[PDB]
């Protein structure tokens, strides 16, 4: 009687850093009759809120909104507290992470660097070579180099091997930046919230969920009944089939 479904939120519900459908978004509401909604992305909440609605209309629409794979989290209107990326890891770890970033970055050599080259979230540490604050123009330059160079590769290459059996994970999501944060804090984060609210069945849906991708994880998890899309009109058949037959 008590059935969550859980939406990847790019490419699974919208077009990729970009706006849902008004057919999607309506779809999304009939289904809440039968079912909770939720909502888990890689990106910080007003990311989300932008593409799921007007304002903080999101917080509304869905029953869960878990940004930052749920190290950030709204349930049912309400901000959930948030632990810290320093309280998992501890400040002597998070700071030889920086430190080695800082100095990997000084001996690189680019075309042009800006400002914001570690962003800290909370949930993760986002490393960005040519720094978070240039244009798109520039974000297409270096995008450009990096397809090239392999310069986030080799950067994470040398982070990976650097902190071998220390407990983080890396990423390289979009044109300019790769994540690193604990190892768990990958979509499966939500879960265990999730755990403490007695669905029957949480439905996971998801446009990356081949190894590798990053719905992966949380798809594969035996708390979730897995489910692959390849678009938010796919993803909307589905639940019809499952939810309204
Ligand atoms: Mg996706
Ligand atoms: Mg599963």
């Amino acid at each position: 009687e008590r059935v969550l479904c859980l939406f990847d939120v790019d490419g699974t519900l919208t077009p990729a850093r970009q706006k849902i459908d008004p057919e999607v978004a309506a779809f999304l509401q009939k289904l809440r009759s039968r079912v909770q909604i939720g909502v888990v992305g890689g990106s910080d909440y007003c990311k989300i809120a932008e593409q799921l609605g007007d304002g903080d209309e999101v917080i509304e629409k869905f029953d869960y909104v878990f940004a930052e794979n749920g190290t950030v989290q709204y349930k049912h209107g309400r901000l959930l507290s948030k632990q810290t990326i320093q309280n998992h890891l501890g400040e002597e770890l998070l700071q030889d992470l920086i430190n080695f970033c800082l100095s990997y970055m000084a001996l690189l050599r680019l075309p042009k660097k800006r400002g914001t080259f570690i962003e800290f979230r909370n949930g993760m540490l986002n490393i960005s070579p040519i720094g978070r604050s240039c244009t798109l123009e520039e974000r297409i330059e270096f995008s450009e180099l990096d397809k090239k160079e392999k310069i986030r590769e080799k950067f994470v290459e040398a982070l990976k091997t650097e902190f071998a059996g220390k407990g983080l994970t890396f990423s390289i999501g979009g044109m300019i930046s790769f994540d690193v944060f604990p190892e768990g804090w990958d979509k499966r984060y939500c879960l265990d919230s999730l755990d403490q609210d007695s669905f029957d069945t949480i439905h996971f849906f998801g446009n990356e969920t081949s190894p590798g991708g990053n719905d992966f994880e949380i798809f594969a998890d035996p708390r979730t009944v897995g489910h692959s899309v390849v678009s938010p009109q796919d993803t909307v058949q589905r639940c019809r089939e499952i939810f309204f037959p």
